[PDB]
């Protein structure tokens, strides 16, 4: 309980709003949040198009991301904005102390790029909001008439945070001055604050709230005879009238000519002395040193990636992955009808289930909270179930206590039946990034249980103060077991939930096999898709059919039983461990009996035919290697070796750039949206690389073959991601097997980042 409270205290504050360029919030649903906004202003209508706040990716932004980050300490973020001619640094640092989760500081630095006019006007805004019934926040008024010559001090109080002061410093930088008649009523130009109150649930809507104030300002100009005959400068037209006070929103605005910097100092009163700029500098410096030392220890790049170029690459892939960590809070949209159509028991079941959806029974439920890393800051800044399985493997290396926090956070969402929604859209803010048609979660929709992989890694570590806290759950085996003891019931619940809801039909067709129980079929499939599997458009038996069996799903169950055995063993759940052992046995046999093709030489999904007999439907690709990817095969398996032939074969899956999702020989190669139908995906490649390495480092028939493919596949995967990073600055969602080019979505960190773990090795 001691270590648990120390983690709470340590992880409370962070820049946990990955959906915006820069902002802070604690791991409290209703509390204090900050956000940064900037935009050049050249005209009377331009700011609304230039201003930046939520993350996007267009021709306007060269790139951005974290150059170093640890959620316990802070980090530095770099933003390269073409539209606004600015290179921005956002440095954030945490100062432990008091009872309330410590303090923190940020420095915003903006440098004009060579293209920007030397005399650019740039509007910067710091937006602060506080939710809660019994909380207060006040801007201390200034001496001077029209705004601030110096720092803005906000004093606030809340049950969650105690007393605090949030200071936005005067800054370095030329501040432009107006000789217009308006300066008599608005001042010649200075820092300003507007204190406002709105009903709590709209506070997150910083852009509209801001724009509403600017609009009222411009309206006031027009009411008071300032016109096109003789107008003030644009930048003065968009400077807000100063009106500090109290409210649950505080708009702090500055305008700069040329380069600029300013600081935010959040001072927890319950702590010792208040935070200073000089403080922020020291801690920024200190954090970097610590980051540096830990990176070289945890991510020791092995040949041929020992070079500094690869080190910068790793540091970028790592910092963006871990930097995506967010805290989200609010209601989810869930259909709790449990319509019978979602049982998908009929032929044509996809029209049945569409009819139930068209009943629109869903409603908001919760609130819920989640602490999680995300795949994509610009496009999907939210938790995806099987994604997090992958995100946490490098994170777990860095800070196992951290990863366990995230696992806990995920498992806390599980409902009474055993279900966790595979996509976590929590609260109005999260919903703003998502069409309503795609918000609704479905209690019958699974997602690969990849979080079990991280537990598997923790379990091997457990067998064999920011320093202490990162590893406290492995260094103190009592602590480690107590975690598993508490988690175990939930793991088991989820296992049962898969077998209850994702069951395949053996007994009701002409199907002979060693076990009558073991067969699985992903609920949720449409004619062309099966989103729940993770592999959107990978070809599946056509037409979809309740007699389908999916070899990937079965292998995922295998992944879970094996973990339940390890974790059960460790807690001594003897009754349980024996159930597992009979299940793992049956899956082993059943994988072969239901999914093995001796003709094709790989594992296939199955359906039942027109004549009601079990057919194999083989599509040589990731799906076909699943038992191997998930480590279910014995190292001397004849089948394994046949699969090694497939993996290595250039005319099938082996591209210079990684394993192709689908074989070049399959009819569905590069068809339709071509999502999982040729491209190279780093997450599944990572599984292939890990499993090759296992075979390569053991006595057995395939040792040297596995070793060769490990060597080359590692090389191809790392190089492809790195060349693309070098050329484009980005991690990509997937990679083109013909050109090697990164495609689909940028800023995918995201499981692409597994590249730092591939390079560093000693699995
Ligand atoms: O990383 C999560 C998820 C993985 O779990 C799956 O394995 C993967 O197959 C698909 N990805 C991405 C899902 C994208 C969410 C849909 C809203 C995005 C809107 C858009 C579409 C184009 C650009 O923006």
């Amino acid at each position: 309980s001691e270590i648990g409270r120390l983690n709470n205290q340590s992880l409370l504050w962070g820049p946990y709003r990955p959906n915006i360029y820069f902002g802070t919030r604690p791991r409290i649903g209703k509390s204090l949040m900050t956000g940064l906004m900037w935009g050049k202003i050249e005209s009377y209508t331009d700011f609304q198009h230039t201003v930046r706040y939520t993350c996007e990716q267009n021709e306007g932004m060269k790139g951005y991301g974290w150059d170093e980050y640890d959620p316990r300490r802070g980090g530095i973020q770099s933003i390269h904005d073409i539209q606004n001619g600015l290179d921005i640094t956002t440095s954030f640092v945490k100062i432990p102390g008091g009872a309330h989760g410590g303090s923190w500081a940020a420095r915003i630095k903006g440098t004009l790029n060579d293209d920007a006019p030397k005399d650019q006007k740039t509007i910067v805004v710091f937006y602060v909001s506080q939710e809660g019934e019994n909380s207060e926040l006040e801007a201390v008024p200034s001496e001077n008439e029209f705004g601030y010559e110096g720092d803005v001090i906000l004093k606030g109080r809340s049950e969650a945070l105690g007393n605090y002061k949030l200071v936005v410093t005067k800054g370095k930088g030329v501040i432009p001055q107006s000789d217009h008649d308006l300066s008599r009523l608005r001042g010649p130009g200075q820092t300003v604050v507007q204190s406002l109150t709105y009903p709590d649930e709209v506070l997150w809507q910083a852009k509209p709230i801001l724009f509403q104030q600017l609009k009222a300002g411009i309206d006031w100009l027009v009411e008071n005879k300032y016109d096109v005959a003789d107008p003030p400068p644009p930048w003065q037209v968009y400077l807000l009238a100063n009106k500090p006070g109290s409210g649950n929103v505080h708009i702090v605005q500055k305008v700069f000519e040329g380069d600029f910097e300013f600081d935010i100092l959040f001072s927890s009163e319950s702590a010792g002395k208040e935070v200073t700029s000089k403080d922020l500098e020291r801690e920024v410096k200190q954090a970097t040193e610590v980051f540096g030392e830990r990176f070289a220890r945890v991510f020791d790049l092995k040949a041929p990636f020992q070079g500094d170029n690869y080190k910068k690459f790793g540091k970028s892939m790592f910092s963006n992955l871990i930097g995506g960590i967010g805290y989200f809070y609010g209601h989810s949209l869930v259909d709790r009808s449990y319509a019978p159509e979602y049982d998908e028991e009929n032929e044509g079941f996809w029209e049945d289930a569409a009819e139930a959806r068209a009943r629109h029974q869903e409603a908001l439920e919760g609130p819920y909270e989640l602490f999680t890393s995300i795949p994509s800051r610009p496009f999907f800044p939210r938790g995806f179930l099987w994604d997090e399985g992958f995100h946490l493997l490098p994170i777990a290396d860095w800070d196992i206590d951290l990863a366990l926090e995230i696992i806990k956070s995920w498992y806390n969402l599980m409902d009474e039946d055993g279900w966790i929604a595979r996509e976590q859209i929590l609260g109005a803010e999260a919903r703003s990034k998502v069409p309503k048609e795609f918000q609704t979660q479905y209690p019958h929709y699974a997602n690969p249980p990849t979080l079990f992989l991280v537990l598997d890694n923790f379990v091997e570590r457990l067998r064999k103060l920011d320093e202490t806290l990162s590893t406290a759950s492995v260094d103190n085996p009592e602590v480690g077991l107590e975690y598993l003891r508490r988690l175990y019931p939930l793991l088991r619940r989820q296992f049962d939930w898969f077998r209850k809801t994702q069951a395949g039909d053996i007994k009701s067709y002409d199907r002979e096999a060693y076990s009558t129980k073991e067969a699985y079929r992903w609920r949720g499939r449409t004619v062309s898709h099966c989103l729940t599997s993770g592999l959107d458009d990978y070809p599946r038996p056509q037409p979809p059919h309740p007699g389908e069996l999916h070899v990937d799903l079965m292998s995922w169950v295998g992944v879970m039983v094996k973990s339940l055995i390890s974790i059960g063993s460790l807690l001594g759940a003897t009754e349980d461990v024996e159930f597992y052992t009979k299940v793992l046995d049956a899956i082993e046999h059943n994988l072969d009996d239901l999914h093995w093709s001796e003709k094709e030489g790989c594992y296939c999904d199955a359906t039942i035919d027109e004549f009601e007999e079990h057919k194999l439907v083989c599509h040589k690709g990731y799906i076909s290697l699943f038992p191997f990817l998930t480590g279910l095969l014995k190292p001397d398996s004849p089948k394994l070796g046949k699969l090694l032939a497939l993996i290595g074969d250039e005319s099938e899956l082996w591209s210079p750039y990684g394993l192709r999702s689908l074989s070049k020989k399959d009819e569905f190669y590069g068809t339709a949206e071509n999502y999982w139908r040729s491209p190279v995906w780093i997450n599944i490649n990572y599984l292939a690389i890990v499993q090759l390495y296992n075979i390569a480092t053991q006595d057995g028939p395939y040792k040297e073959t596995a070793r060769d493919l490990y060597t080359r596949l590692r090389k191809n995967i790392v190089e492809t991601v790195y060349r693309n990073w070098e050329e484009t600055g980005f991690a990509w969602e997937q990679y083109n097997p013909e050109t090697g080019k990164g495609q689909r979505t940028q800023h995918f960190t995201g499981w692409t980042s597994l590249v730092v773990k591939i390079m560093s090795g000693h699995h």
